[PDB]
């Protein structure tokens, strides 16, 4: 739980630091997320939605978007996955 | 001629602190002009031009915009004034 707390605090500090620089957008890459296609940022920016997140592939079913949380926020597959 | 070169050194050192902060627009007001009509900033913003300036008034003909430079950048009263 200390690691969860630290990650939350660090991301919150990043967001706070991106509001005092008067900056549109804040794109949160992480360690291993290989952003291959060079035009990712332009294609996300030119779409005008508040929180958008491209769908990265993988080797198996795993990806980076759910389709439904049941009662306490755990995966529930919905046939539109 | 030793005061001018301390005037520019205080604007060219201001137009540089509004380019490293990502700040649209910059309003140069010298502490001698009465900014009366409280909607001057919105009315200037909504005009969408590169360098725009309100036409303040004064007791005599002198206002803050010329209408022609002759050869050496000194006033010439074009009949459109």
């Amino acid at each position: 739980d200390s690691r969860y707390e630290h990650v939350m605090k660090l991301r919150q500090a990043a967001l706070k630091s991106a509001r005092d620089m008067w900056a549109d957008y804040i794109l949160f890459v992480d360690a291993d997320n290989l952003i291959l296609n060079p035009d990712t940022l332009s294609l996300l920016i030119a779409e005008n939605k508040t929180v958008v997140a491209p769908m990265l592939d993988s080797r198996a079913a795993y990806s980076n978007f759910w389709c439904g949380m049941t009662s306490q926020g755990y995966y529930k597959r919905t046939p539109a996955y």
